[PDB]
């Protein structure tokens, strides 16, 4: 026969890295091969729609208490809840599932041990560890692209992101979520000087099956019912920061004030905080559409009318963007953010910047009409990503580059 693996995915708790990683689990799935998801229990939700898609007998689930941390708040196991500079103690703890890990897999019969650990390589450490000591290949996977890798791992003081970063190199190979057409250069710079078994994959976009991780807030179908009774074909802008990131007031009310001042028709994404509004516009500006909490970002970036997204130009949202046919304004904040920028706009002229830095507020003005005229599709700017999203879609069908790269990979998985 032609032999499948075993696969032992651990994502890292936060919606950045968590969802691509089982867009991921369910691509290697396809190839034939069987899973193992390692969650927290507050994390095993997500991979409910992700079960209702496979056999009992090619998915599996184990599941292993949060363990405890002074510094996060009870019953939190997942980082997007969180300030992004949480996520140090975050390491912290999940590095403590090494122990409960070892017991599973040395309790395990020989036989059904797996072929490989694709985990995080945010978890790099301490999962290389446990996947020397059971002989098995440690491939990492990264929700950013070679680009920002390059810059990153390059670093003098990296800081306190060294030890993944560098355990992620003595790692079989890496796993990353962008395409090598996008960034060829960088994605051999990391193949070379920081892969010691030099072994990379482009498997990226990414796209969901069937939803994502998780559930909105206000009803998707009173969303989708918003859009199909709009006017223009690509004429509506929606505004989201993702999940790691909240505006403080005097942003809100600059931002607000483009809104109102551009005349065009808009979705709002606002979101939490945890630890432990405009003013009057909701109902003064129709149309049209503040959705607070969790938005269906993706059925609203591929609907017909929307024609611009104004973000943090994270990875995901830029392949987001990008496959959704839509005009990327683009306000870097922290993360990777920068470096996307530096790609992005500067460097492929795919994205208009609207923004500096995180604490920006915006000239009121100048914004309402760069947010006018961003749907249009005369914009050398959109054209340039509508070639993109051509690159990009077409590396992803029958013999492009990531779908031959997923193939090759599922295949050295069982080397
Ligand atoms: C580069 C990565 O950026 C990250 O932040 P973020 O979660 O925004 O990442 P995205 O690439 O935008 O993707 C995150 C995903 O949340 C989705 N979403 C968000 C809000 C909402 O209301 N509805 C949604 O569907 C969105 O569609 C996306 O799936 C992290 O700093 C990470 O460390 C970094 O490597």
């Amino acid at each position: 026969t032609t032999k499948k693996p075993h696969v032992l995915v651990i994502p890292f708790p936060q919606s950045g890295h968590m969802v691509p990683h089982l867009d991921l689990t369910h691509q290697i799935l396809l190839r034939g091969a069987t899973v193992t998801v390692l969650v927290t229990p507050k994390n095993s939700s997500y991979l409910d729609a992700l079960r209702s898609l496979h056999s009992p007998e090619h998915f599996k689930t184990l599941i292993l208490p949060f363990p405890s941390h002074p510094c996060i708040p009870s019953g939190v196991e997942s980082l997007q809840q969180l300030p992004l500079e949480a996520i140090v103690h975050m390491f912290d703890a999940l590095s403590r599932l090494h122990d409960p890990l070892v017991d599973f897999l040395s309790r395990q019969p020989p036989s059904d041990l797996p072929d490989a650990i694709l985990g995080s390589s945010f978890l790099s450490p301490w999962i290389n560890k446990v996947a020397d000591a059971f002989s098995i290949k440690s491939i990492s996977f990264l929700p950013i692209n070679a680009h920002s890798i390059s810059v990153m791992w390059a670093q003098e003081d990296r800081s306190f992101f060294n030890d993944l970063e560098t355990a992620t190199t003595e790692s079989y190979g890496l796993v990353i979520n962008s395409f090598y057409d996008l960034e060829p250069e960088f994605v051999e710079t990391v193949k070379t000087r920081f892969l010691n078994h030099h072994r990379i994959w482009t498997v990226g976009p990414l796209l969901p099956f069937k939803d994502r991780g998780g559930q909105s807030s206000i009803p998707p179908a009173k969303v989708s019912a918003w859009l199909d009774s709009c006017p223009e074909d690509n004429s509506v802008v929606y505004v989201g920061f993702g999940s790691q990131i909240r505006l403080t007031a005097e942003q809100t009310a600059a931002l607000a004030a483009a809104l109102e001042k551009s005349s065009v028709r808009f979705i709002w994404a606002v979101r939490d905080a945890a630890k432990k509004p405009a003013g009057f516009e909701e109902r003064v500006k129709e149309k049209g559409l503040v959705i607070r909490g969790w938005a269906p970002q993706t059925m609203i970036l591929e609907h017909r009318a929307v024609g611009s997204y104004l973000t943090h130009l994270g990875w995901g949202s830029v392949l987001e963007g990008m496959v959704g046919g839509v005009m990327l304004l683009a306000w870097p904040m922290q993360a990777d953010h920068f470096f996307n920028t530096t790609l992005i706009v500067d460097k492929l002229r795919a994205a208009v910047r609207v923004g500096e830095n995180r604490d920006s507020v915006p000239d009121s003005d100048k914004l309402a009409r760069i947010l006018a005229e961003s749907a249009r599709e005369d914009l050398p700017e959109r054209v340039t990503l509508m070639k993109l999203r051509e690159k990009a879609m077409e590396a992803i069908k029958e013999g492009g580059s990531s779908y031959k790269n997923l193939d090759e990979l599922v295949a050295e998985m069982c080397l």
